[PDB]
């Protein structure tokens, strides 16, 4: 019961690179096959590739006009990528998108990523005249990130959150704010290190009171989510960075994607301190991380091969960085990335990773009931015109599926697929009455 209940989810990158309804529709099928319960869809992220009919923003004393923000983000999206496959998904494509996903009892969770990874929305807001919304360190300027002491940036970007987050509401249940790898552009991926910086080494012109308003940033993006009735999520990385309490506490009801235990000189919290802050956690181990592309050994990091490596050697319960506790988590995430979106996208390479995750894992993903359904519909309604013999064993084998546990696992499929091969023996088997 508690392995069948956790969340399983699949994640896509369609913030950099573009997707269209039916790829999506095609990965919420394998999503539900394969025994999934989420799609984790990433619509900002560097790019920002998902339009609401209405998009007019009031932020700075104005609004925005709704045609405006859309030619500001169609071209900022652009000036990340411009893919030639599409630009964005429309307001009716995601509704019709989340209806199909739901219909298959499969969810959907979207990313609108700030104040890091959002170079499209940086962009927009330069297309509209707001001036500076770039973060800079020592003149080297992030085309990703947020300068957090720019309140009509700031402004702009919290009502752009609140936009998108009012549409998912009702139709969605949870909505990840990102909040991953500020400014590593720019700092060379020190970002947390550099926000921090200047409370313990004042006077050498590091971000003053940088971790402190990015606490409050995030913690203001919370805020407005879960006024929708949304649970907010995050990435982990810029979350107590180097377990430092002292600049602020974050909001509680922030879930944590658990997706890096740290590097050299990026030292993360553990998720053992985000548990014992109250944290609920995703693990989101990038041991099982794809960047499409990437699809063998010696291609780089996050390769094919190393993601099918890091499915068969750590499981859905092996969280980063626990310090040897026990971490409890609310499922798992396997996630596969665009960070070259000109790289073809391979539905059957996604399609083994999904696989290989849901095999390494069997016990906790839902088994495959579509073909019994099948089967059932397939056998003649009327058996009158056969031997009692042979309707009797018919009956039988009708009876043994419909009586099937209706929460197996993958790990107890061949219970399924044995009954469906014993219901397709005795129709095979249906004899006339001579
Ligand atoms: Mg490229
Ligand atoms: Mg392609």
């Amino acid at each position: 019961n508690e392995k069948l209940a956790k969340k399983k989810i699949v994640s896509i990158d369609a913030g950099r690179k573009y997707f269209s309804p039916e790829q999506l529709k095609e990965i919420i099928d394998k999503a539900k096959h394969y025994g999934y319960t989420d799609l984790h869809l990433l619509v900002g992220n560097d790019g920002l590739r998902f339009m609401l009919d209405d998009m007019s923003i009031t932020a700075n004393g104005k609004t925005y006009a709704s045609d405006d923000v859309k030619r500001a983000i169609e071209k900022g999206t652009n000036d990340y990528y411009n893919d030639p496959n599409g630009n964005h998904l429309t307001e009716s494509q995601m509704t019709d998108l989340i209806n199909y996903a739901k219909d298959k009892g499969i969810g959907l969770i979207p990313t609108v990523n700030s104040p890091g990874h959002m170079d499209a929305i940086l962009n927009a807001m330069k297309e509209l005249g707001i001036q500076n919304p770039n973060f800079s360190y020592f003149g080297k300027k992030s085309a990703r990130t947020v300068d957090l002491d720019n309140e009509q940036a700031v402004a702009f970007t919290k009502a752009l959150i609140d936009k998108y987050a009012a549409y998912f509401a009702k139709k969605t249940e949870i909505f990840n704010i990102g909040l991953d790898e500020y400014a590593n552009d720019a700092t060379d991926a020190k970002g947390w290190s550099v926000l921090q910086a200047d409370k313990y080494y004042p006077n050498e012109g590091y971000p003053v009171k940088g971790y402190e308003k990015f606490i409050a940033y995030a913690n203001d993006l919370a805020r407005i989510v879960k006024s929708h009735g949304l649970k907010p999520m995050a990435f982990n990385d810029g979350i107590y960075y180097n377990s430092d309490t002292s600049f602020g506490s974050f909001d509680k009801d922030i879930i944590v994607s658990m997706w890096t235990g740290g590097w050299g000189g990026y030292d993360v919290a553990s998720s053992k301190l985000l548990a014992e802050k109250g944290h609920q956690i995703l693990n989101t181990n990038d041991a099982w991380y794809y960047v499409l592309g990437r699809n063998a050994d010696g291609q780089g990091w996050y390769n094919l091969d190393q993601g099918l490596n890091g499915i068969k050697n750590t499981p859905i319960t092996s969280v980063p960085k626990t310090e040897g506790a026990d971490i409890p988590i609310i499922g798992g995430m396997v996630a596969a990335w665009a960070d070259t979106p000109s790289a073809r996208y391979s539905p059957s390479r996604l399609f083994k990773l999904m696989r290989h995750f849901a095999n390494a894992n069997a016990e906790y993903f839902a088994a495959d009931y579509e073909s019994a359904e099948q089967a059932l519909n397939e056998v003649p309604k009327d058996l009158n015109r056969y031997t009692a013999e042979s309707v009797t064993a018919v009956k039988e084998a009708e009876k043994a599926i419909r009586s099937l546990d209706s929460n197996l696992s993958r790990a107890q499929q061949d219970t399924i697929d044995q009954a469906i091969a014993k219901l397709q023996e005795t129709v095979n088997n249906l004899t006339l009455t001579p």
